[PDB]
DNA sequence: GGATGTATATATCTGACACGTGCCTGGAGACTAGGAAGTAATCCCCTTGGCGGTTAAAACGCGGGGGACAGCGCGTACGTGCGTTTAAGCGGTTGCTAGAGCTGTCTACGACCAATTGAGCGGCCTCGGCACCGGGATTCTCCAGGGCGGC
């Protein structure tokens, strides 16, 4: 069963895939968003925001 | 009526601005070579999120006593003040020598380049020593026969 993505999932996928440290850090002062293992973060974004 | 306090004017001292000059060091223009940026390939280490099992370290609680801290006494050693001494600080002599600066000459020593080759790095074969397996020598436990006692 292939399901489409929500808007939050789509913007998280676009922020990770086109790396946006400033945009990913924005919101409750970040917390040192680690973009090492890009595919791990993409799988996390595909699962749940 | 005489001398004192105060205001304005003039000469002199002093830091700062501009003018002048040398010179030498930085800037402009041109040329060239190589340092570094970029590209592709290969291979190994690091990242993130998990699982499993061992186990020794970490955590928690509790009793107790050793040590930190406060207080007090005391005596000594350091602060304080004064009078006396002494040596630092300044100015000075008198010559000679060391050293910075500048100029000049020259020569041995180090940069540079080409050819060479032999010392450093990797793998391969062998020995020294440690270990695995087979055989000989030495000592320990055991089963059976002979003799004696009882009904």
């Amino acid at each position: 069963l292939r399901v489409e993505l929500s808007d939050v999932q789509t913007e998280y996928y676009k922020n990770i895939l086109t790396k946006n440290y400033s945009a990913l850090t924005a919101g409750a002062k970040g917390g040192h968003f680690s973009l090492l293992n890009i595919m791990n973060e993409l799988k996390k974004a595909s699962n749940h925001p």
